[PDB]
Formats: C-alpha cells, structure tokens, sequence
C-alpha cells in the first residue's frame, strides 16, 4: 500500500518538511536526512503570502507563524543625507497585507519540524551518490552505506547538490540576474527600534534594520554588477569586492562595513533563479529553490516551496504512489505559476533601481504600491487544486 512506499526526502529546510508534512498526512510513509547538524537559528526573513497563507493555515501552524512573526513596525526611504523621503508600516513596508505575514527561516523550519514530529529525522548526513533503474533509487551515503527507495524528493537548496547528480546541464539553467546580495548582522549602534531604513542609488541599495535582538542590526545590500569573482565562494575576495564596490555610496554605509569584519554570519551570492523545463527524472524529483528558486528579488521563494509541496504530495496521493502520473502532473500545474513568480522576480531585478533618476518621495511610494499591487496578483495566480 501507499504507506508502505518508501520515500526519502532530503533537505530539512522549508519545502522538506512542508513536502513531508503533506506526504504523511496523505498516507505516505516519508523520511528526512539533512547534511547539517542541526536547524539552523533566525536567518534570512521569508515571505508567506498568496496561496501559501491558505496552505499554512491547513497544516495548522499559521498561528505559530504569526507568533514568531518580524515585528518591523515602521520602514523608510532616506536619502545619503538620513532624511526621509517615504515612511510605511511595517507590513506594508514589506509589500505584505491581509493575511500575509513574515517569519525568520529558522523560526519557521522549527515550527514546521514540530509539526512533523512523527516523522523519522536524521541530522548530519549526506548522499554522495544516487543511481536508479525502473524498479528503485539506489542512494549512497556519507560513509558508502547504501539504502534503496521507491522514491527520492531533493530539497536541498538552491545549490541542489541532487540536481547535479541527477540532471544534465541541458537539463537547468542557472539564470543571472545580474546582481548581487549580501548581508550580515552587527551590533545595533544607531539603536535601532523595530525599524527598517533603505538607502539607494542608481545601481545600488542599503538596508539596515533591528527587530526581535535590540542590540543587534542586520545590514543588507544589494548592487548590480557585471563583474565576476575569480571565486565566487571566496569570503575575502567578497568582502573586498563589497567593501570596494560601495566605497563612495555614503550614507551609513562606512559604518556598516567598518563592522563587516566582527560579523559572525555574512552572507554573499550572486542572484540567481533555476529553470528547469522538468523538475523530475525517473523516480526522483526536486522541490523548492533546488527546483525552481525565484532568487530574493521575488519575496515568492517561500510561495512556490509551500505551493510546490502540497501539489507534488496531492498529484502522488491521487496517483496512488504512481510517480510517473503524479510526476507529470507535478510538472505542468505548477510551471506557469512558477514561471509567473520567477518573471516577476526578473522584473524587480531589472526596473527597482532607478537606472538614471535619483528617487524621492512620489517614486518610491508609486513604485510601492505598485508592487504590493503585482505581488498580490501573481503570488495568487494560481487555482490551488483540492486533494481532500
Ligand atoms: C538573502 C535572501 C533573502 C531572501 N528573502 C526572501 C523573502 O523575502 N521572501 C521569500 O519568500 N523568500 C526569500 N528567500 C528565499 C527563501 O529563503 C527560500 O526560497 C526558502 O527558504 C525555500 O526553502 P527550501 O527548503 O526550498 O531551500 P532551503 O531553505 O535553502 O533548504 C536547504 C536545506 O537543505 C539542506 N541541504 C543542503 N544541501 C544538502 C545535501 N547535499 N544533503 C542534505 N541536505 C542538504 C540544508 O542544510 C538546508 O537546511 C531569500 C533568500 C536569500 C538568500
């Protein structure tokens, strides 16, 4: 029967245990194996609007969410010289509203990993190689011991390791938006309370914000650029590249990047999106950023993993555990709306910034609305079908 389908699912992120969550509650039998030791704590903000607010609300942790909900209470638009060019609350601010709501990563992986206490969960492991014929996926772990599968779900990230073994380069694409992102966490010297601050240039912007850690700040930053590192993995060569890359904007960001070097979680990476014109091959299947990232740019990555988990749960159940069904329906649901997101996500990448105009007060509350009004549209462009 369904529950006797043995089904590995890797990655204990968002789209993991969501798929997982779905899986089980539709009769499935799944397990999780994650390469990290353990959830890894707050981390970068996510989105939970459209369709995924409808899909928390089922799995009956939306209060939890909204419990360990961002608390920004007021968000703004400064000039180089610290005066305010536009002022929003939080949530609109955020181009949130209604339902909609924001949660830290971590909070909200702990949340989904307690509502899957039942499933069976492994920390520190690792697949170092995965082979499958018509009757199963043959998966090789860490330490060269080997377990068979009816099926495997990958949702290890944007960097899938799954999608490498698994697929061709002709098979993904890797899309450039031609930007990148960086963030990290300092001390909270301008003493920040639950506010947000947004500097910008023609070509680049600056954020900086303290929320739930009163002593602490996060700073991001975002710039388009060109240029590429001669390793992109480099911490130091990013830093430098960063540090270089906004030597004349101004404003706080001397202050911020004089901190830069006593932080202790940076981040750095080029934007990028996946497109794959199938997200599945024989028995295994990707699922979130692995599959389908709409890169940071879209505030939809949250969206689209939530979405992705109910459907590829729901198209396998009605299947009965048919994967060959289940997987192609999978796949053609959902791509429009997928693509919808991610288009979205090329279109902040290429008209945010204002290319040759400097902003004010009408521009960013024009271009405000407007994408509150956009994002609303298409994180709920999609009839969501009902597996139950
Ligand atoms: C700076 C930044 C800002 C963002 N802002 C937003 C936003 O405002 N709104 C929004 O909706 N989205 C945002 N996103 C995207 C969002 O974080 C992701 O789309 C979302 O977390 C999807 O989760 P996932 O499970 O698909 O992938 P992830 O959450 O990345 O899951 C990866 C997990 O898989 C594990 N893993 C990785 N490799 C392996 C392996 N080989 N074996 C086993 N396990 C592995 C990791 O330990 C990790 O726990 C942002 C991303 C970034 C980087």
């Amino acid at each position: 029967m369904t529950k006797h389908i043995k089904i590995l699912v890797i990655g204990v992120g968002v789209a993991g245990p969501a798929v997982a969550y779905w899986l089980k509650r539709f009769g499935f039998s799944p397990v999780l194996i994650e390469k990290s030791a353990a959830v890894r704590k707050g981390g970068q903000a996510l989105d939970i609007r459209g369709i995924a607010t409808h899909i928390a609300k089922e799995m009956g942790i939306y209060d939890q969410i909204c419990n360990m909900r961002t608390q920004i209470k007021c968000g703004r638009y400064v000039d180089v010289k610290g005066n305010v060019l536009h002022e929003e609350q939080g949530e609109t601010f955020g181009f949130r509203q209604d339902d909609e709501v924001e949660i830290l990563r971590g909070d909200l992986v702990e949340i989904l990993m307690k509502a899957i206490a039942d499933i069976p969960c492994e920390f520190k492991q690792s697949v170092i190689k995965i082979e499958q014929n018509e009757d199963s996926v043959t998966v090789t772990y860490k330490d060269g011991r080997v377990e068979n599968y009816d099926l495997v779900i990958a949702a290890d990230g944007i960097h899938s390791a799954t999608r490498g073994m698994v697929f061709s380069k002709n098979e993904y694409q890797l899309i450039n938006l031609g930007s990148y992102v960086s963030a990290f966490t300092i001390p909270n010297y301008l003493g920040l309370d639950h506010m947000e601050l947004l500097c910008e240039s023609n070509h680049k912007l600056v954020t900086l914000q303290s929320d739930s850690q009163a002593d602490k700040a996060m700073a991001g930053f975002m710039f388009r650029s060109k240029h590429v590192l001669e390793d992109i993995r480099d911490e130091q060569e990013q830093k430098h590249f960063l540090h270089a890359s906004f030597q004349n904007f101004g404003w706080e960001t001397q202050n911020i990047l004089n901190r830069m070097p006593e932080s202790d979680d940076f981040y750095f990476d080029a934007i990028t999106q996946i497109k794959m014109k199938s997200w599945t091959k024989g028995r295994i299947a990707l699922i979130g950023d692995a599959a389908y990232c709409p890169s940071p740019l879209s505030g939809q990555g949250n969206n689209l993993a939530f979405v992705g988990a109910y459907i590829l749960a729901g198209e396998l159940k009605k299947a009965d555990g048919d994967y060959i069904q289940a997987f192609t329906r999978y796949n053609e649901l959902l791509h429009p709306f997928v693509e919808a997101n991610q288009q979205f996500g090329v279109w902040v990448s290429e008209s945010f910034l204002l290319k040759d105009d400097e902003v004010s007060k009408e521009i960013a509350e024009a271009r405000s609305n407007k994408i509150l009004a956009m994002i609303k549209s298409v994180s709920n462009s999609i009839n969501l079908p009902q597996y139950e």
